[PDB]
């Protein structure tokens, strides 16, 4: 069931620019929720012009606003290829890549999730993730002592690796092979499986 009507979206979008922080968060949450409900609903959020404002919030020093903005963007990017494309065209990628070097694990997790959603699209979507410079960051993350970070980084890398030959080649050129060859021997069963599958995708 629809919780919100289409004629309420414009108001929510305007409120992503409120100086009132509880108004802002409230609107962030509603857009997240609507965007969680399938392609038709995601499209309504995009058509209402929510993307530009969501991307602005990605540089926020307020982790509460940041987490909800990332989550909303992840939900939008979980739709169709053209919906993922809209996220890319709105300039989300530089901000997401920047967040890959965050000392905050919770932020890291949501930026990686947004990125792997984006990288689930077509070769065009994947190439934009590569072009934005995700690969050097993702590779550096592969030598983290934190298994949860590893799993998250592998999901993104594995998705990029599901692209065409150009995309697989970029993965090889960013030096991912030796790291994936190591993690293929991981005692963590989830990491081992993802690493193996990613390695096999890039031959």
């Amino acid at each position: 069931h629809h919780h919100h009507h289409g004629s309420e979206l414009p108001q929510m979008v305007q409120q992503l620019n409120s100086p009132d922080q509880q108004e802002l968060q409230s609107a962030l949450r509603k857009l997240s929720q609507i965007a969680s409900g399938g392609n038709e609903q995601i499209q309504a959020v995009i058509d209402a012009g929510a993307l530009p404002a969501l991307v602005q919030l990605l540089s926020s020093p307020n982790e509460q606003i940041l987490q909800e903005a990332l989550w909303a963007l992840s939900n939008i990017a979980s739709g169709g290829n053209e919906q993922i494309q809209a996220v890319i065209d709105a300039g989300a990628l530089p901000a997401l890549v920047q967040l890959l070097s965050s000392p905050n694990e919770q932020i890291l997790q949501e930026a990686l999730w947004a990125l792997s959603n984006i990288a689930s699209g077509g070769n065009e979507q994947i190439q934009a993730v590569i072009d934005a410079g995700a690969l050097p960051a993702l590779v550096q993350l592969l030598s983290s002592p934190n298994e949860q970070i590893l799993q998250e980084a592998l999901w993104a890398l594995s998705n990029i690796a599901s692209g065409g030959n150009e995309q697989k080649q970029a993965v090889k050129e960013a030096g991912a092979e030796p790291a994936l060859e190591q993690l293929q021997s991981s005692p963590n069963e989830k990491i081992q499986k993802e690493a193996q599958e990613a390695l096999e995708k890039i031959q």
